[PDB]
């Protein structure tokens, strides 16, 4: 039938980098893996290197996952190259991945990159090789499409190799995880919360085992070798506001378009208290970073007005002012510069807010968007804010600080409104939901999991 997969004491360097070392790649056909690991640690050139067949890889069909062209090819007319049934099939994966029946028949060109990569999504999809990899398929989807993506994946036959830092998606599809660590692959027989149950039971055994071979060592003296373990503690937390009058933020007939554009809203009505968990969903391009730039100021109404306590401070994060901050200076220096900060109150914040020490003296162009997320999240913190808005804050985290900032927004004593992905995030901040649509917001009175059978129930999908 099928073969496994089952390489061992394989090395990869590239970019000037050891990536592997001595590493072993087990993969049983049939099984869903994740892999996980930090940034830069060689996920995605392994994925490539066995794509390529660069290892030895036996003559099993294999398909990674990439960006499709762009030329007048409409979008279902990509995916499919009895007929009848085939362009149901390539339809349905379409509108799942939030294609409309104009979109699905829009030329390839008409599309952004990220509605590109979703069109080569469905192609893989489509497929249905032996081994599908996938490179962080969620990072770059709206939620309609994470909900469908998750509980199609569910049924999945083949075998999976899914590189992901989203982590309600790899708890409900994955049954092995593959974690990168020291240029090896650890494997783990489970999900994400088993990996994650052993590995923290194995660090606190190694720290036990390198303490009670230090003392014998004292012992001996007095009367192969072990190091100490690693710690990594991310804390999110952020200060919670004092007390504050109402109103807190709102908009009030707010009509809002760009130029030479049919309005993206009309005579909004939205506002938030100062417990407010705020969800906003929606499919990509239909204005949810539009409502929350309106929400902050930084976009002025066509008609209608924002209005909010002339004492509340805001904290907003998104992927663009990353890339912005200040350029030249360490992130030492910009804490400092922008807060009035100590130094030791500038390192502490910046450390526990997941910046490894050897970065805090660099200059913050040199910094990965990781990085410069993670310094957007320490400037937040020392701004002190009232109501946090976060458009898209896990695309550049790693798991466990996506769990540090789930706690810090359970403990947070101000107002959260967010627009993410990630399933994990939203359902344990107890986030209310609420939808883009008809040119305004609807209240989805329900939770999680009542939203997650809306979407799939306009789409004629049964939830698992
Ligand atoms: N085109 C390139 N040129 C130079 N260096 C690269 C290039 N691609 C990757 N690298 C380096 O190789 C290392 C591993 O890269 P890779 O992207 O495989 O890691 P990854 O973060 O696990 O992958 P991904 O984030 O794409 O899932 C990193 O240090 C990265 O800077
Ligand atoms: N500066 C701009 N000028 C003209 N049109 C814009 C501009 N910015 C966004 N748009 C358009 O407005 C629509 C909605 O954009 P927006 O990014 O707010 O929605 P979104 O995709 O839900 O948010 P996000 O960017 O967080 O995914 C899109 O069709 C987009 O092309």
């Amino acid at each position: 039938n099928a073969s496994d997969i089952k390489l061992e004491k394989f090395s990869i360097s590239a970019h000037g980098k050891e990536l592997f070392v001595n590493a072993d790649l087990y993969i049983v056909a049939g099984r869903r893996y994740g892999l996980v690991g930090p940034n830069g640690k060689g996920k995605t050139t392994l994925l490539k290197h066995i794509a390529n067949r660069a290892l030895s890889i036996p003559p099993n069909i294999d398909v990674l996952l990439c960006e499709q062209e762009v030329v007048a090819d409409e979008t279902p007319a990509v995916q499919a190259v009895g007929a009848a049934a085939a362009e149901a099939k390539a339809r349905r994966i379409l509108a799942g991945l939030g294609f409309d029946p104009e979109m699905q028949n829009r030329p390839t060109q008409k599309f952004s990159g990220g509605w590109r990569m979703r069109v080569s999504l469905a192609r893989a999809l489509f497929m249905e090789p032996t081994l599908l990899m996938l490179d962080e398929p969620t990072n770059h989807l709206d939620l309609n499409a994470v909900i469908w993506l998750n509980n199609y994946l569910q049924g999945w036959r083949k075998t999976l190799l899914i590189v992901s830092h989203d982590q309600g998606f790899l708890d409900d599809v994955c049954t092995d995880i593959i974690h990168l660590d020291a240029q090896r692959l650890h494997y783990y027989r489970g999900n994400y919360m088993t990996f994650k149950k052993m590995y923290q039971q194995k660090q606190k055994e190694l720290l036990k085992q390198y303490e009670k071979q230090e003392k014998k060592l004292k012992e001996l003296k007095a009367g192969e070798l072990l190091k100490r373990p690693k710690e990594y503690t991310v804390r999110f937390t952020f200060p919670d506001p004092p007390p504050l009058s109402p109103p807190v933020l709102g908009l009030h007939g707010v009509t809002f378009g760009y130029q030479g554009q049919k309005p993206l809203f009309k005579n909004l009505d939205f506002g938030i208290d100062m417990d407010s968990r705020i969800c906003i969903v929606g499919p990509n391009g239909v204005g949810k970073s539009t409502l929350l730039l309106l929400l902050t100021g930084k976009l002025t109404p066509t008609h209608g007005e924002m209005r909010k306590n002339h004492r509340l401070k805001i904290g907003f994060f998104n992927q663009q002012y990353a890339e912005q901050l200040r350029m030249e200076e360490t992130p030492t220096e910009y804490l400092q510069r922008g807060f009035n900060l100590p130094y030791q109150d500038a390192r502490k914040c910046l450390g526990r807010f997941g910046l490894e020490s050897h970065a805090h003296t660099i200059q913050i162009c040199k910094l990965s968007g990781g990085q410069k997320a993670r310094v957007v999240f320490a400037e937040l913190a020392c701004r002190e804010p009232d109501v946090l808005i976060l458009d898209e804050p896990t695309n550049n985290l790693d798991i466990e600080s996506i769990d540090a900032l789930g706690e810090a927004i359970n403990e947070y004593k101000g107002a959260v409104i967010v627009v993410s992905h990630d399933a994990r995030l939203i359902t344990e901040t107890n986030c209310q939901l609420w939808v883009v649509e008809e040119q305004s917001v609807s209240q989805i009175d329900g939770d999680f999991e009542d939203y997650k059978r809306e979407v799939l129930e306009a789409l004629g999908e049964v939830m698992v």
